[PDB]
Parts: structure tokens; sequence; C-alpha cells
């Protein structure tokens, strides 16, 4: 496993995540450890003016579901998120 390198510590009830799009567009969102895909997808899709379902979010190369638990998403302070090119965006 990769070295922990110490988390940011910048959290409380929610954690930080850097969403990186295929457009090379990184955006910093605050979400919970157990946050559902809708929270981010709705949020990102909204800021970009794109259909929510047209946005596809993947964590570490696996798709983020609203059913996924914080255990399995293992997200933490300022973690990274991968986004694939939206359907409507092209």
């Amino acid at each position: 496993m990769a070295d922990d390198a110490a988390q940011a510590g910048d959290n409380a009830e929610y954690i930080k995540i850097k969403v990186v799009g295929q457009d090379s567009n990184e955006v910093h969102f605050r979400v919970k450890y157990g946050t559902s895909m809708a929270k981010l997808k709705k949020s990102y899709a909204d800021r970009t003016g794109v259909a929510v379902n047209s946005l596809r979010f993947l964590f570490d190369g696996r798709r983020i579901n609203d059913d996924d638990t914080p255990k399995t998403l293992e997200m933490e302070d300022d973690d990274v998120i991968e986004v694939y090119q939206e359907q409507l965006g092209g």
C-alpha cells in the first residue's frame, strides 16, 4: 500500500475530495465519508450545466454508487475522484 503521508486534517463532519474531470477540470468538493454518488454527480453536473446521468464518477477506477459505504469508498481528506467524459458534453 502507498504511504499514508498523513491526512490533511481539514475535516469535521465531511471530508474533502478533488474531482478531476476528463476536461482536466479539477474541483474541490466537500462530501461525507458515506456520501452517495448523487451528492457529487448532481453537484458537479449542476455546476457544469450537464445532465446528472450524463456524468460518470469513478473512484480509483471503480464506479461510485449511492449504495457504496465509506468502508468501500475509503475516501478521506482531499482524496481524488476520477470523472469520465459526460454524455452531453461530448
